[PDB]
């Protein structure tokens, strides 16, 4: 396969602008959703999951097809609990029919990102919808009872190195695991919904005890009411992991930029860019429209 990026005909910078503004209104507005978390945490999982699918070896998944608006993707077991942030999306795409799928749910979260205080995301556009016959397998994104040595194999179908996948974990601050949705319970920090790099604090600053939760899975708990998964704390366990969750932990900022980078390159994996495609999209939050 090659993927080539397609601008939807006859639009620009301020038409993308629009939208974004869309999705953050409604996510000022929907603030009560998972005890007043909101819904920008399930947007940015929506976002990676649908495009962790990729496989750099033959050119499937990834987030352009839009796919998981296919019933294969969208019943996926680890896709549980994202119908949640496909629902709030869709009134949103009623209101601008003309973007793509993959490019809306990938906008997504940027857009969340953004306005939960994290940084400027680029976004690049040109996805295009593919047939209900290009939908990848169920059992393409990873699971969360492993170590260091799966999460490294893991992220290299995707070809992300280490530096991007400590990086991409700091999402996992935001937001909590559910026990029905995943087998596993409780939060990661205190400031959940708001972008920081708390995750990497936490992990070297509380006393984690291991424990099986109420699913009969395992999970690393502390005296805070905080847990981390099994891949979580395997970044403390593996020690090129774990020079870099102190790098973060030590500057927010260089985690910013590092997750900036890794970020787009998740969301741009599979995807060929013309060059005479538009340069990537920094868009303005409301706060800088006055909005
Ligand atoms: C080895 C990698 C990963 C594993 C095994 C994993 C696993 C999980 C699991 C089990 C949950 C809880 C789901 C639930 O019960 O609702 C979760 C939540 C979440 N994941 Fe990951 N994750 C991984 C990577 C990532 C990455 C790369 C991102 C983002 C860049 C991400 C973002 C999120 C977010 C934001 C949540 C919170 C969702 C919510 O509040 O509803 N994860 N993850
Ligand atoms: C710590 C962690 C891993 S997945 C998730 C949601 N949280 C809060």
């Amino acid at each position: 396969l090659v993927h080539v990026a397609s601008v939807e005909k006859g639009r620009s910078y301020e038409d993308f602008q629009k939208v974004y503004n869309a999705i953050a209104l409604k996510l000022r507005e929907d603030d009560e959703y998972d005890n007043y978390i909101g819904y920008g945490p399930v947007l940015v999982r929506l976002a990676w999951h649908i495009s962790g699918t990729w496989d750099k070896h033959d050119n499937t998944g990834g987030s352009y097809g839009g796919t998981y608006r296919f019933k294969k993707e969208f019943n996926d077991p680890s896709n549980a609990g994202l119908q949640n942030g496909f629902k709030f999306l869709e009134p949103i795409h009623k209101e601008f029919p003309w973007i793509s799928s993959g490019d809306l749910f990938s906008l997504g979260g940027v857009t969340a990102v953004q306005e939960m205080q994290g940084p400027k995301i680029p976004w690049r556009c040109g996805r295009v919808d593919t047939p209900e016959d290009t939908t990848p397998d169920n059992g393409r994104l990873p699971d969360a009872d492993k170590d260091a040595g799966y999460v490294r194999t893991f992220f290299q179908r995707l070809n992300m190195n280490d530096r991007e996948v400590v990086a991409l974990m700091g999402a996992h601050a935001l937001g909590k695991t559910h026990l029905k949705n995943s087998g596993y319970e409780g939060p990661g920090g205190a400031a959940n919904n708001v972008f920081t790099n708390e995750f990497y604090l936490n992990l070297l600053n509380e006393d984690w005890k291991l424990e099986k939760n109420d699913a009969n899975n395992e999970q690393w708990d502390s005296k805070s009411g905080y847990m981390m998964l099994p891949t979580d704390y395997s970044l403390i366990q593996d020690p090129k992991y774990l020079s870099i969750v102190k790098e973060y932990a030590n500057d927010q900022d260089k985690f910013f930029k590092d997750f900036s980078k890794a970020f787009e390159k998740l969301l741009e994996d599979g995807i060929t860019f013309p060059k005479d495609a538009p340069s990537p999209f920094i868009f303005k939050t409301l706060e800088e429209q006055g909005l």
